[PDB]
């Protein structure tokens, strides 16, 4: 599944509801340490919108759980991100995914 620790608290109020457009920064990790990607590297948040599926398992579900403002690790089991396969040329198989991931706004 999808492991949160808090790295610093959000406003603890509010939270991604349903179909809402979640803005984030992101650094995405292989478990030994190695970064694959990072929208701070494209000095452009990522979206997504909650519900829709546009990203992995372990996004939709770890960052509900993520208050506004919050900054948290996601650590992220294959089943819930590319599992045995992995994703060409970037994700290995059986990639468990750490993701470092700030969350800015809700539109
Ligand atoms: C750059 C957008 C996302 C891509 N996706 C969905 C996705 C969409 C297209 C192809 C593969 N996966 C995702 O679900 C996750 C989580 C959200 C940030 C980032 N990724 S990612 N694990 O950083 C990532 C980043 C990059 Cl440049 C490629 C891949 Cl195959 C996966």
């Amino acid at each position: 599944g999808v492991q949160v620790e808090t790295i610093s608290p959000g406003d603890g109020r509010t939270f991604p509801k349903r179909g809402q457009t979640v803005v984030v920064h992101y650094t995405g990790m292989l478990e030994d340490g190695k970064k694959f990607d990072s929208s701070r590297d494209r000095n452009k948040p990522f979206k997504f919108m909650l519900g829709k599926q546009e990203v992995i398992r372990g996004w939709e579900e770890g960052v509900a759980q993520m208050s506004v403002g919050q900054r948290a690790k996601l650590t992220i089991s294959p089943d819930y991100a590319y599992g045995a396969t992995g994703h060409p040329g970037i994700i290995p198989p059986h990639a468990t995914l750490v993701f470092d991931v700030e969350l800015l706004k809700l539109e």
